């Protein structure tokens, strides 16, 4: 039939691309073919429009198969080639050896990380129950659209998996159906050696509902039917359990050779004779399957013409409601959004940043409809909800609606970091944050890392920085964090050391779209700095105390700038005069002109640089380092930056043992280098 | 009765501990008293020798409730006191906010980052089921103690626990014996908010056995008569329902609010009466409760002098394994067990770091019995298990036995890491190891951070640690990893660049005894290097190539110290001079006389480092960087390094741009620091 032809194109397009690369994996496409021609035929899309709101979604968490969805693009005239297949896994081309989708057109997300996808799954699906939540009306479902993933036992033995899970059953996420390719096979061999327990028990104990296909290598009138089946259960994610053989058609099916390396040649021959292909031709694509596939096609583009009309309708009948709708759209924020952030004087009271950042928050959220976030089970230290707004729950439960704006996202920091990925690769301009300790983003870098990879504007709401939160000691004080986030590509880690420049922070999180931010803030009160203003921190670096005949610059970053302006004032004691910059974002300041960072840190002056955390990365901006780079203590705050001498005599001193040693030199900026 | 006396003197030390240092957790510590004092009553352990092997194991994996724990231990005549409770969460004290293994006599592990310490329980029990079927004969019980472990609601969500507890019911660890503290409040209010899975029959499903305690706040029996089901069922861990009121006996019982500040006064005083209690006193210890603990140490004592007497029985009717494990338990090596080091020369073939650390391994696994490691299902890829050796598993699965050496992880880095630190907190000296990418080695870093923090000599086999893995691509290839680490204090990263390197990186990593070490390990074949030795490179950093005359000294690290060597020799063409520097783990190098390290990199010339990665640190040992600080690519590695430069021209052109930066300026070793 048409229809196992397809599978055969499918599988034989997938193979003949590893084979081209002589790297990658053939096992779990040719498993998963049936599967994914099934998926895709119940799945609205538009190849020529990838963007469009209200088609379903398709993620492959197993991202190690990617030459399946590739083919899949490919045979649905996504632009993406034949030729694009011919050079998978080859420098520079739109087939990377995982799916990244920043290059593949038709990829959602990026994945290769096992557990990754399944959790951007759940937050496409939640951030499309909350969009269709706030926008859809009687007679006019804007948003209805379905998360199909497929998964692995890779993925179901990561954690960050188990996380979104619990959490996604919670949440009654019925338009989520996700699809276990239950082969029994991964890296190390059977899972009979690492992976026995029972996957269906454990879903249903999440309040999923499951459906068994129990010949998917064969049977997609059953795939189809589990669709169907799931899509009546609008109260429960649905797991699908694809029992397949790794490999099908192989010589060497059913085992883990096939997972991660080239057929040999004679395998391919015999996979194209028996499926009816010539096995001296690679990459065929029969006439017949791409005119089922455009068949497909151009019905799915109907669909979206009648959307379009819909929406055209829905902004006639519903004013307000579909003004908003066109510009989130449109990819823009409300017009002077930025009005409604707070601005602070030095006459002004100390206040910890967390709490300036619920302040930001209190006053965005209601201007900012896009904006929605939650807690990793922190919501009343990290102080990361607007009083007043609903939490974004399944209104059965009575805790909250689908409307909702603030997340419970429980003891699950890497899922929140996964799900908010989701959130972000779904569109419709959401502007979407997280809140932890800054200690326990770490737990969710698998996440983080792909944030910056995948270019999502997501934000952490890190609170608890340092040493200054105190008591519970030296498990929850970072050291090390600010310097591994910032040595990743592409995010911004800002740090702001008062009211003005927390708002700078928020704006710059807010009107990103392509770079995830980190803002890390105090439990401890902090002044109001004499020099701040969101202008001058939308800098990322700024010159905060300028001195002309300075005799060193100090360079600080969040509550350690005070203590530099209080350094300041001892060293005019001992006749010396400092400068102080504030630092509140690295990357933001590397961004700017030559000249202006020069600006701030000139040539022909020593620069010190504090800040209460390890000083990596820090000798980009600065001469000499006054940091923290072992671990911290459990007791008050005050007393913690006493013993380290994080105070403003100590710095002194280390700013006049910085003067000494560059008497007699001639000093550069550290701005200047070699190449 | 005096049992009810010891659990409000446990609740009431906890509760005054909170209100002195007006900091920390009372809510948990009032739930779980009862369970503390019957779990502690069951216990074999010496509060004079916290070292004793076969002694049962606890830990607290919700640390925020150590009050608890530390007022168990002060009752009991640890070495820890009231004066020490008295001074909790204070700078300096022995009561730290959450329990750290380094600090508190009695705490077996650090715990505070929630699912952690449930982990490490799984490894104590792995570790003793291992040991115990290494040693154990007929008559001879040498290892046959329990692991008994409390967790809360924070640690059931996060992922990490999941992981664990799928792996320890598959390896059907029945001295594992684990309460879960079912007090439905998080910090967030109510677990409904976002925890309403069926957490029974999620752990039925990984296969764990479960016992259903309704009234945890006063029904010592029934858990009593729990522990004692646990210990008949010998092939599955146990899970204990532990329904209790968080904070019982408070008028905030059963709220959010009781869960992490001080209680107040009045509440105090109430709870005092109610339980018989002076309200005017605090930190009572009545002397029944100390008699009545005092006979269990006693009977506790007599049991370790009766297996001292078998373990002196033990060595003469086994005497071989009888001198192993003395040796073991006295901390020692083997005599001369380095001599099975590999060891080459500049004449031996170019070998990938990953298959010279599959060699070592299979030199020294047979030498030394204390080493046991795994995989997270990367065995063939990480090359980490030595031919002809048996899985851990158990015997009743036909996979592997209990004395077996390798460990089948599955696709879980983050349990994998914080088991680890569980096998090492065992003792007897394990030795032992897990394999991932390195880029995977992040998805870990809760467990790796604290390996640091807790200072456990644990290693992770970090392959495919650069762009040189190639084709899988940016989703794969670390360029942060090596700073996050570095930036860790306590963690030594090795990054070999040949035979002789790879093992000294072995020879630090097993003689370790306080710190965890990563050994960033290639995919691409590597030279054997002309001038390194297991001697030099044991120093962390060594001059490889000296250059009397050096216009530059290039430090670099695993596959760029052959870049290196071949820039030399371009640079010789364009009248450039260079030395060579390897700096195979730079905490090593660190750590050496400060004469030595300038002997490596000495005043007056300028310093180039070159490593495939971020530049982060490497200010430390250098004037100029050239690293890698953007994302990777998919393509064949070759070719990409090529793309960004990193090829003998490309060196050597920065090295001559940084001769000529330099040109006319005095150049101080990165050595030297004002302060
Ligand atoms: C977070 C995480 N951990 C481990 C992995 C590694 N991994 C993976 C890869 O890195 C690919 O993403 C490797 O396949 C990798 O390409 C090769 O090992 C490279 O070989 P070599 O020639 O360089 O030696 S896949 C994988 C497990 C596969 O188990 P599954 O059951 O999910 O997939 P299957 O049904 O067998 O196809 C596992 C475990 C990952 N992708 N993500
Ligand atoms: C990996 C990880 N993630 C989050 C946490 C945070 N956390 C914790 C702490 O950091 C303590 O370890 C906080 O309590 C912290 O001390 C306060 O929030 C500080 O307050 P503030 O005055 O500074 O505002 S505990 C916790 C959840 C508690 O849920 P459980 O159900 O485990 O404990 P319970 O029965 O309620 O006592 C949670 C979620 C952690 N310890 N580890
Ligand atoms: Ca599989
Ligand atoms: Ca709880």
């Amino acid at each position: 039939s048409v229809d196992q032809k397809a599978i055969s194109t499918i599988r034989l397009l997938a193979v003949d691309a590893v084979a081209a690369a002589n790297s990658g994996h053939p096992g779990a496409p040719l498993g998963l073919a049936p599967a994914a021609h099934a998926v895709f035929k119940k799945m609205r899309f538009n190849p020529k429009d990838t963007k469009w709101i209200n088609r379903d979604r398709f993620v492959l968490s197993n991202g190690h198969a990617c030459a399946l969805l590739y083919s899949m693009l490919v045979l649905y005239g996504y632009d993406l080639t034949v030729e694009d297949l011919k050079k998978f896994r080859q420098l520079g081309s739109k087939t990377p050896g995982h799916p990244e989708n920043t290059d593949v057109p038709g990829a959602e997300v990026t994945t290769g990380p096992l557990g990754q996808g399944i959790c951007n799954g759940v937050g496409i699906a939640l951030a499309q129950a909350q969009f269709a939540a706030t926008y859809n009306k009687p007679d006019f479902p804007i948003s209805d659209s379905y998360t199909y993933v497929f998964l692995g036992d890779g993925c179901l033995m990561e954690g960050v998996s188990s996380e979104a899970s619990s959490l996604a059953g919670h949440l009654q996420l019925g338009n989520l159906i996700a699809f276990w390719d239950d082969n029994k096979i991964s890296i190390d061999g059977s899972t009979e050696v690492a992976f026995t327990e029972d996957v269906i028990a454990r879903y249903k104990s999440y309040g999923w509902h499951i459906v068994e296909v129990s010949d998917a290598d064969t049977d997609i009138t059953a795939i189809a039917a589990a669709i169907d089946e799931a899509k009546k259960v609008t109260n429960k994610p649905t797991l699908v359990r694809l029992t397949t053989t790794i490999g099908f058609g192989s010589l060497a099916q059913g085992t883990h050779g096939v997972h991660g390396a080239p057929l040999k040649a004679d395998d391919i021959k015999q996979l194209k004779t028996k499926w009816g292909f010539n096995p001296e031709e690679s990459f065929a694509v029969p006439a017949e399957v791409t005119a089922s596939y455009n068949e497909h096609v151009a019905e799915n583009q109907k669909i979206q013409q009648q959307w379009n009309e819909l929406f055209a309708a829905y902004k006639q009948k519903y004013p307000e409601l579909g003004a908003e709708l066109q510009r989130r759209l449109d990819g823009k924020l409300p017009e002077n959004w930025d009005k409604a952030l707070p601005v602070y004087t030095p006459a002004d009271a100390a206040v910890a940043t967390r709490k300036l950042s619920e302040i930001v928050l209190s006053k965005i959220i209601p201007e900012v409809p896009e904006i929605i976030g939650g807690s990793a089970d922190l919501t009343p230290s990290n102080l990361t909800k607007a009083k007043g707004t609903v939490d974004f729950q399944p209104a059965a439960t009575g805790l909250g609606d689908y409307s909702g704006r603030y997340i419970r996202y429980g003891v699950r920091e890497h899922a929140m970091g996964a799900i908010m990925n989701g959130i972000a690769a779904f569109g419709a301009n959401y502007k979407n944050y997280g809140g932890t300790f800054l200690n326990f983003v770490s737990y969710a870098a698998g996440a983080v890392r792909l944030s910056a990879l995948s270019e999502f504007p997501i934000t952490w709401v890190a609170t608890h920085d340092s040493i200054g939160l105190g008591e519970d000691g030296p498990t929850h004080q970072p050291i090390e964090t600010l310097a591994h986030f910032r040595a990743t590509p592409n995010i911004s880690v800002w740090r702001p050391a008062d009211g003005n420049e927390t708002s700078a922070a928020y704006k710059s999180a807010i009107e990103s779209t392509h770079t995830p931010h980190i803002l890390a803030l105090t439990r401890q009160n902090l002044p109001q700095l004499e020099g701040s203003s969101i202008e001058k921190a939308s800098k990322g670096g700024y010159t905060l105390v300028q001195q002309d005949k300075a005799d060193i610059i100090i360079v600080a970053t969040g509550s350690e700038v005070s203590l530099a302006v209080d350094a300041l004032k001892v060293l005019e004691g001992q006749g010396i005069k400092a400068g102080v910059v504030s630092l509140p974002d690295q990357l933001t300041f590397d961004k700017q002109s030559e000249e202006y960072k020069l600006s701030v840190l000139p040539d022909g002056v020593p620069i010190l640089s504090v800040e209460v955390m390890s000083t990596f990365g820090w000798s980009k901006y600065s001469h000499q380092q006054f940091g923290l780079n072992r671990f911290g203590a459990s007791g008050k705050a005050p007393e913690i930056f006493k013993l380290f001498e994080f105070t403003p005599e100590g710095v002194a001193e280390r700013a006049a043992k910085t003067v000494a040693f560059y008497k007699g030199k001639d000093v550069v900026s550290p701005l200047r280098s070699a190449f």
